[PDB]
């Protein structure tokens, strides 16, 4: 195996989601964050051309950053209580993508084998991102 699996970060709260089908649409080319005053409300991600379904809440204002050509997520830090509140994601174009509020409990999600990037997510949500997790390939 060369895929890994960085989680689960944040609390066991609202109902499960996974990007694990979207894979097959792409690689991950944009992010969109939803955030409020204290904590990271939704997600979405673009695999390849197409956007994932939407999770999370309507509680917050949309943040988006569309990546470059050919740039891939290769780490991912942030912070979290009961519900995650930061995300950080550094591109191999050397970029930090950073989304949420500078506060709790910290993580840092780096792949275990060679040459390996982010690939899809998956967590918990509901009207919040209560978790997140990372998944790791080639
Ligand atoms: C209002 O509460 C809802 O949203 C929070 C945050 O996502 C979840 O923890 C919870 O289970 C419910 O789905
Ligand atoms: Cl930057
Ligand atoms: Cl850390």
């Amino acid at each position: 195996r060369s895929s890994s699996y960085s989680g689960e970060y944040g609390s066991g709260g609202g109902k499960r989601f996974s990007h694990s089908g979207n894979q097959l649409d792409g690689p991950i080319t944009a992010l969109r964050v939803r955030v409020n005053t204290y904590y990271i409300v939704g997600l979405q991600v673009r695999y390849g051309k197409v956007w994932s379904d939407y999770v999370g809440g309507r509680n917050g204002d949309l943040e988006e950053i569309f990546l470059h050509p050919g740039e891939s997520v290769i780490q991912v830090s942030g912070k979290y209580k009961w519900y995650l509140k930061k995300l950080v994601f550094v591109t191999d174009k050397g970029r930090y993508l950073s989304f949420g509020k500078d506060s709790g409990t910290s993580f840092n999600a780096v792949p275990l084998h060679p040459n390996t990037v982010l690939r899809f997510i998956s967590g918990r949500s509901g009207s919040l991102i209560d978790a997140i997790g990372l998944h790791w390939d080639v």
